[PDB]
């Protein structure tokens, strides 16, 4: 299964200056859940930003440099060797990624941020003509979620 996994708030932003916009926990456990014991495929920007690679699953970078070697990080040098993954794998960014990957997916699980940030980087446009709303889940807010949320799994159609 290959799927995008992504949080955009309501103009799709993704990103400000190498970081989230926004400070959102119960996003991270979202993530958390998903993800572990699956594999994260990123391009080398969001690998960076995010510092070291993400414990309990495979970690896997998209670069071209072929100097790239980190410790608990696969890489690959072309958008094909994603295809070559086995498992669940998540296609987690970026801007970049998630562009050469959105018309290739089977579903893509976003979280969508119901607010409106400053953004350099963008989720690509999609049209719920093309996806099938299979869930749809309001978070919860409270102390330290504070930002109203929307966790969508949309499957293509
Ligand atoms: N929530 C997110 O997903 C976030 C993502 N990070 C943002 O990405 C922002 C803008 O740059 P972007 O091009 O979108 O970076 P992503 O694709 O991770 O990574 C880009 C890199 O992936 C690599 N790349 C993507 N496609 C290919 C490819 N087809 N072949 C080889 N390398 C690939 C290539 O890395 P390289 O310069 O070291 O070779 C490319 O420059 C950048 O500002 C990062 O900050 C945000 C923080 C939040
Ligand atoms: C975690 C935000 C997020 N939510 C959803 N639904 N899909 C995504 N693809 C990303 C993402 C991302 C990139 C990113 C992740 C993280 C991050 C940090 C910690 C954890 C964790 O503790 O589980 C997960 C992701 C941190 C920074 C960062 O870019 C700056």
């Amino acid at each position: 299964t290959l799927s995008i996994l992504v949080a955009h708030d309501l103009q799709r932003v993704i990103g400000f200056e190498n970081q989230l916009p926004w400070h959102l926990p119960n996003d991270l456990k979202h993530v958390k859940k998903l993800s572990t014991g699956h594999t994260l495929v990123m391009g080398r920007k969001t690998f960076e930003s995010i510092g070291k690679p993400l414990p309990n699953r495979r970690n896997v970078v998209l670069t071209s440099d072929t100097s790239f070697n980190v410790e608990g990080v696969d890489v690959i040098h072309s958008i094909e060797d994603i295809y070559q993954l086995p498992g669940h794998v998540f296609i987690f960014g970026g801007q970049t990624l998630f562009e050469e990957m959105i018309d290739k997916v089977d579903d893509m699980y976003i979280t969508v941020i119901e607010g409106k940030f400053r953004g350099d980087t963008f989720f690509p446009p999609y049209t719920f003509e093309d996806w099938e709303v299979a869930s749809s889940v309001e978070g919860k807010l409270d102390e330290k979620n504070t930002i109203p949320h929307t966790f969508l799994h949309l499957i293509r159609k």
